[PDB]
């Protein structure tokens, strides 16, 4: 009956969004009482018939910024980084520009001061452009009051993290930080090896989309892996007492929010909610005006734990694909949805809240 009912609940969940947003392929994963559950749906390539299978490889998008976060929050245990540091104490570059004036954290949470959604399409994945980016830059409101969500923001943050640590982003997340987490089929660059797992993404008239190179894409929006990988992440993240304590440490510090907008705490990567909540709410949180617009932020008296009773999610997208990750410390359960389409993320949140009600019923 449980097996039964648990394919149940999911399918019910998944087959009527999957179908109403022509979704081709999409990959859930789900982290109940200790044990992975995998369900796989449709097809990777429409073109050449492979099949989601649980180690199918999906872009991410900007649930990659948890992965950044991760490796912020091992530089923080490094002690070579505080969150109160100056940006411009990390890249002599950017030493009498704006960034004398703005932390880390507030790189790291979007309130710089207005640094926008994505670079200019003008600046191409090149450090000097990047630099000079920063150098000219001027915030339009005072940094720590407002909330701009920002790749280019936390880009930075993952930027100086590397910088902090002495290598190049690139090169930590590879030979350190997915090692170090138990991740074999999550990459930046996708090996030539293992192309046959990367799905394809799809936009408007099936156009075929995969992502390409950009500033900072590794930092923002970079991370190609699989429902089981993301979910392994998941479990590192509902337990990191499991880890080495300099890995633990590097997780717990993803856990801590520092100021509300709405209902949504932000924390390194994570945003989080009360729970429960109701859809309504946490579509609001994952909405498209979350996404661009400024808000002002409310700011917590001090750094709050963000476990027990709480709701912590990401969304990211591609211009083919849409990812979703949630997980609720406080019940041991999460949970991972990949498509290979962009969809709104009102309808991943859907399917999410779907499966955790059923769960909870
Ligand atoms: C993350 O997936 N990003 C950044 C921003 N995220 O807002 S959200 O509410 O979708 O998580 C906007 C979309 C996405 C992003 O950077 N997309 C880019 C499209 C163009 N190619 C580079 C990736």
């Amino acid at each position: 009956a449980p097996a039964d009912r648990l394919k149940a609940l999911v399918d019910a969940a998944v087959q009527p969004v999957m179908k109403a947003n022509d979704i081709p392929g999409l990959a859930v994963a789900i982290s109940l009482k200790g044990e992975p559950h995998y369900f796989s749906y449709g097809l990777a390539s429409k073109e050449d018939g492979r099949r989601v299978t649980p180690e199918t490889l999906f872009e991410i998008g900007s649930v990659s910024k948890t992965f950044t976060a991760t490796l912020a929050g091992y530089a923080l245990t490094q002690d070579k980084m505080r969150l109160d540091d100056r940006a411009s104490q990390h890249w002599p570059a950017l030493q009498g520009s704006r960034f004398d004036g703005i932390s880390l954290l507030d790189l790291a949470t979007y309130t710089a001061g207005g640094l926008p959604l994505q670079f200019p399409d003008s600046v191409q994945k090149d450090q000097a452009q990047i630099r000079d980016y920063y150098r000219q830059w001027q915030p339009t409101y005072a940094p720590g009051s407002q909330r701009l969500y920002s790749n280019p923001s936390i880009g930075l943050f993952g930027y100086l993290a590397a910088r902090s640590l002495g290598q190049p982003f690139e090169r930590l997340m590879e030979q350190q930080v997915f090692p170090a987490l138990g991740l074999e089929q999550t990459h930046l660059d996708v090996p030539e090896a293992a192309l046959a797992q990367y799905a394809q993404g799809y936009g408007k008239d099936d156009r075929p989309l995969r992502v390409g190179p950009g500033p900072l894409d590794a930092e923002g929006y970079g991370v190609k892996t699989s429902a089981a990988d993301l979910l392994r992440f998941v479990d590192a993240n509902l337990h990191p007492e499991r880890l080495d304590r300099p890995w633990a440490q590097a997780l717990d510090a993803t856990h801590r929010g520092y100021y509300k907008v709405g209902d949504m705490t932000q924390g390194l990567g994570w945003e989080a909610y009360d729970w429960p909540i109701s859809l309504k709410r946490l579509q609001a949180g994952n909405s498209t005006p979350m996404a661009l617009q400024p808000h002002r932020i409310a700011r917590l008296p001090a750094p709050q734990a963000l476990e027990g009773q709480r709701l912590l999610n990401k969304t990211g997208s591609t211009n083919g694909f849409g990812a979703y990750v949630a997980f609720v410390p406080g019940r041991d359960l999460g949970l991972v949805i990949l498509a290979n389409r962009n969809y709104p993320n009102a309808e991943r949140v859907k399917i999410a809240y779907a499966i955790l009600s059923g769960l909870e019923q």
